[PDB]
């Protein structure tokens, strides 16, 4: 089997609109942030870029790799995806890299996109030493806690030096929303500390 | 499992076919979440809201015999007939922000909950005084008249205070969201309506 | 038959890319602006941004069927329909739909499509600050349509339609048919002219 | 009737295959005519314009016998292959503002007449004096050398609302080899002299 | 075979979603950036808009064909064409694609695309008025693509826009290889280094 085989049996198992779970699909997320671009300490609003490293099974997927590639990238329309959403984002995310997920051959996938959006979040103390407290919140819009879990996984590592912010922190923890609109949603509560350099 | 009902949803959904049942009006339910106001312009009379429009209707060619199989999926609307509502006072296209997946249940009930942008022309005089501005939304079928579809509010009576940003340089003092009716010169029909009244100031 | 079956039926025979002429008549579409909104206005520029539902009927009797024992109406994608190829000539931008691309196709083949529209025109603003206003003239036609193959008819102060939460009021609304020959080609190009007369509140 | 020959143009058309006739090149016409300037800005040398783009060039796959039917009909471009042409100095995608449907006559002729609305980076210099800017824009095939197309050129429908005038527009061929290619690119400049209307 | 023979051939063989690796090794991508203009330039916020031709090569000999009574060459969309999944490391906007989605395709199988983009990128903007100017560096690679399955390989001023407020000074292209916190493997890209000024 080569590459253009395991894509093959990949299109003949994977159910893109089927979220692959008696238990939910544990999706695991973790933001690295790259730029800070604008802060509008009037608004509680900020325009960020982040990679959004994103992983999760899907045994549909899986293949034999005793004689074969144990690992393909894969355009994300012929995979199911986990539909997460910014809970405080006002714009939508501009995705701003190739839209190819690695799927190994156990059904591990990964899947980073690079992502610029806005956000409605505390931008008070932001020009302070201590900083401001930007929350991210991202979870399942429309699959509960028995269909999707959500697990978090150097701050600084990819952040570029020309910003005009710098991060002291990044804090990454589970939390769980009920609206009276919609049983409870899972997500991770990204707190980026940051301030002005 | 999930994808057999997936697959038969696909079968008899016909996403361009209204789904009325023996000649009634489809029912469609819109109640607006505000959750943020990011600009406001009191001399051109416009608005940007960010709100979750909370849509529910039946579909009973999408019902499953669900006793041994989960009874809700979550479905790509593409798959689905969706109401053609339209903020009739909107001077954008409404900006979806969430992906685009509606919850079916095994009795063909549909919840749709976008997370919406939209900019809107309406009044904004009062907007720095304590009793705020009310800014009034008109949503409804662009194209099916009474007879078609109904229009009805969720919640009447609310100040959102469940979802709205306390980030947002505005608070919201009252929401109020009632039923109406235009009858247009184009038509002899009746097309129904939400009014949301959104009564939210400076603060 | 249901509306299923009608929808069936209408795209068996509905041609998206042919034009429906019946014995090579032109088709006759009927156009008229309902001015909803006036949102910016450059005196300098002589530009404006408006929104606008552009009200628009023509005949297609291969859609038509018997509706004596079902709906005579039916709401349909346009996808699904030939729409004339309608252009404003002094538009500056691409024509932005709000609304959702439904017709009305009426049992005997009547079409009926409605989008509400903003766009920005380059047009005369001279005059928007005193009591006479400015008249901003919107050329629509079809773009590729000469008058043998589609014809455009007008169908006002246009107070039932126009948001009073404008900074701008509208004084009058005349829509006038035209037929002008471009140096492109031989045949005649059909317009409405629609006067929009308005100025600052 | 118009359908079948819609039906028989959708058999035999390949919107992805150049319609070169033998050896021959698709000789493809360009020629400007300047709707409107928007926005002139002379310190960074950006021009915002407006144009109908008259198109023109052969394809003898969509021919029809006319004897005895319509020997013309609008087409949707994307049933239809289109020449690749772009703007060289072009610094925004084209914003085509008209209906995307092309005329084809029975003999293979296709006129296709797209608005645009586009910007440039081209010379602004003198836009506010007597003998006006010279803004050159350069059009051709972003991937058909010489010998698979050829491009060659051939005031008044100019707004009365622009802040500027128009006091000349000249069309030029030209053929360019670039360091990526052996083959020699085909390329319309045309020069829009204009000038500001007002004092400055 | 007439050009039609040779599209519908390609769309037989061509998997546009696979990497068309030979025997193990990787595709060698060669990536070259001619600068058209540099647009906007944000000396506070540290942006810059810049034009450039992205001149990229690789072959895929599931796309060969015997051109011994045919054309050699054609342009193909893309869309019918496995591409490499590029992307600009510090870019703050997607890439604008000013020009149709055309690559030249060779009967070898060697391919050619030169899309003509406009994208925003955060990088030093610092000394951009003075006379040895800013250096803006520009990194592209493979998304999700490592070393052993993509490599990627690179007259500066030539076709830059003499209508520029920015004049070029010099263009260095240095090959680079970075292994990330998510993966255990090595991605390579190409760093750009646009040394530009005021005029
Ligand atoms: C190199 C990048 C990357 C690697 C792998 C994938 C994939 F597996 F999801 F396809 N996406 C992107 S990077 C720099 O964004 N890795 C990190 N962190
Ligand atoms: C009337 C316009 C027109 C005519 C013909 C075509 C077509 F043939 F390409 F379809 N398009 C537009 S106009 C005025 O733009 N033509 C010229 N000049
Ligand atoms: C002439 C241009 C060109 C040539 C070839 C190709 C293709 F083969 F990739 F399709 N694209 C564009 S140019 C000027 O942009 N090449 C360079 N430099
Ligand atoms: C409000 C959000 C949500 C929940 C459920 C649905 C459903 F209709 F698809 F079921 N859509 C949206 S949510 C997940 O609570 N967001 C937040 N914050
Ligand atoms: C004008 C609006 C409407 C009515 C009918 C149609 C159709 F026939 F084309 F489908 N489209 C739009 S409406 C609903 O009266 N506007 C409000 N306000």
């Amino acid at each position: 089997a080569d590459r253009a085989d395991i894509l093959y049996n990949i299109r003949q198992t994977s159910r893109p609109d089927v979220i692959p779970t008696d238990r939910p699909v544990a999706v695991s997320v973790s933001l690295k942030f790259i730029n800070i671009l604008e802060v509008n300490e009037i608004t509680n609003e900020v325009d960020v870029v982040f990679w959004q490293r994103t992983t999760w099974s899907d045994r549909t997927l899986a293949w034999d790799s005793s004689h074969s590639p144990d690992q393909v990238s894969v355009p994300i329309s012929s995979l199911w995806v986990p539909d997460l959403a910014a809970y405080n984002a006002i714009s939508k995310p501009e995705v701003l890299t190739p839209q190819l997920a690695r799927v190994v051959s156990d059904g591990e996938v990964l899947y980073v996109p690079s992502i610029r959006q806005r956000f409605s979040c505390d931008v008070s103390g932001v020009d302070t030493e201590s900083g401001a407290t930007c929350r991210i919140k991202i979870g399942s819009w429309t699959h509960h806690s028995r269909e999707i879990s959500v697990d978090p996984t150097d701050d600084s590592e990819y952040f570029s030096q020309y910003s005009r912010f710098e991060i002291l922190d990044v804090t990454q923890k589970k939390n769980s929303v009920t609206y009276s609109c919609c049983e409870a949603y899972e997500d991770v509560e990204v707190s980026l500390n940051f301030r002005k350099k």
